Parts: C-alpha cells; sequence; structure tokens
C-alpha cells in the first residue's frame, strides 16, 4: 500500500508548485512542517487517535531528517512521507472504504488547493 501513496506523493512532492515551496524554505527542518501538514489532511480523513496520530506523523519527521540534504528527490522525500502514513494506513487494511483512488484524490486535492488557491504563504500559517 505504501507504493500507492508513494507514487502519488512522489508527483505531489516534485510538483512544479509544491516543490517550489519545499525548496523555497531552504531548510530541511522547516520542510518537515510542510510534509507533516499534508500528512495531517490524509490522516484526518481516516480519523485515528489524536495522541497516536502525533506519534504516527512523527515517523516522517524523523525520516526526513536523515534525507534533508537531498530533498530535491521527490521519490526519496515522498518515500518517507508515504512510508510514515502508509504504515498506519496499511494497519487499517485497505485504504478508504474500498478504493485506492478517492482517498488519494481527496487527500492530494487538499494540498493542491492549499497552496495555489489560497496561496503559498498560507501554508506557513
Amino acid at each position: 500500500g505504501n507504493a500507492f501513496a508513494q507514487s502519488l506523493s512522489s508527483n505531489l512532492l516534485s510538483s512544479g508548485d509544491f516543490v517550489q515551496m519545499i525548496s523555497s524554505t531552504t531548510s530541511t527542518d522547516q520542510a518537515v512542517s510542510v510534509a507533516t501538514s499534508v500528512a495531517q489532511n490524509v490522516g484526518n480523513q481516516l480519523g485515528l487517535d489524536a495522541n497516536a496520530m502525533n506519534s504516527l506523523l512523527g515517523a516522517v519527521s524523523g525520516y526526513v531528517s536523515t534525507l534533508g540534504n537531498a530533498i530535491s528527490d521527490a521519490s526519496a522525500y515522498a518515500n518517507a512521507i508515504s512510508s510514515a502514513i502508509g504504515n498506519v494506513l496499511a494497519n487499517s487494511g485497505s485504504i478508504s472504504e474500498s478504493t485506492a483512488s478517492s482517498a488519494a484524490s481527496s487527500a492530494a486535492s487538499s494540498v493542491t488547493t492549499t497552496l495555489t488557491s489560497y496561496g503559498p504563504a498560507v501554508f506557513y500559517a
């Protein structure tokens, strides 16, 4: 299941619009905030425990730290993000009620709008 999220995230991370913000931050430390922000939207749709979600989302936060020098690689960068959320998502069984398209489409749609529709700076919050 990680491949599903990794494939979609890989393209979203290298997005000519998304990647711009990730590379604009010029700091792996701040980059974690973005990755964690997008992951929250995906996990929110699934629910999960508030306390558990914190530890789950922390997976990528620590994984990226290791690959902060080379974030230009959407596959590598997204690999951690997708691996983090994919871990908890996989434990639930099958993504979404019964389709690995609606969940990704909605989850990815949230980020798409939350960057160009409202603006990049809006991400910083």
